[PDB]
RNA sequence: UUGUCCUCCCGGGCAUCGCCGGGCAGCUACGCCGCAGCCGAUAAGGCCUGAAAGCAUCUAAGGCCGAAGCGGCCCCCGAA
């Protein structure tokens, strides 16, 4: 174990909406609404307040990179569903 | 058609089917007819998202494509 415990917190702006079935994340917004299954043996996710909390005890160096990257996504569920997302190609 | 025998003529036996030329049915090949590129998952390899490691990163979790090779379509045997 590295630490005690692993709490990582994404902030949900005021227009987004954000709930957690399980392990099943869903993001609704204005402009659309995304689901994704979020599993890791011993990590919880959650709705606090205005933020959503991955949380795992006693956490490894894989378990915490899990979670970080699991925060990640989650952020980039939020952002693609407040503004979205735009790609540049060149012919 | 050659030698010989049945006396000669017709018609026959034997000589590798006596030897020689042609030969339908049958069997044959040297002859003739038939033999799919589509889907699914992958190896090597090419990428997307993403942290550990506030950045970067195809990889750790996750996702896409990708071989005459693997599974099926197909052919043959198949109620002990």
């Amino acid at each position: 174990p590295v630490d005690a415990w692993i709490r990582e917190e994404v902030e949900i702006p005021e227009g987004v909406e954000v709930t957690v079935e399980g392990y099943k994340v869903k993001v609704k917004g204005p402009k659309g609404e995304l689901e994704r299954e979020f599993f890791w043996p011993g990590i919880q996710i959650f709705t606090e307040d205005g933020n959503v909390v991955i949380y795992k005890d006693f956490p490894r160096r894989k378990d915490v990179a899990i979670a970080r990257t699991f925060a990640a996504h989650i952020r980039n569920m939020i952002k693609g569903v407040t503004e979205g997302f735009t790609y540049k190609l060149k012919v």
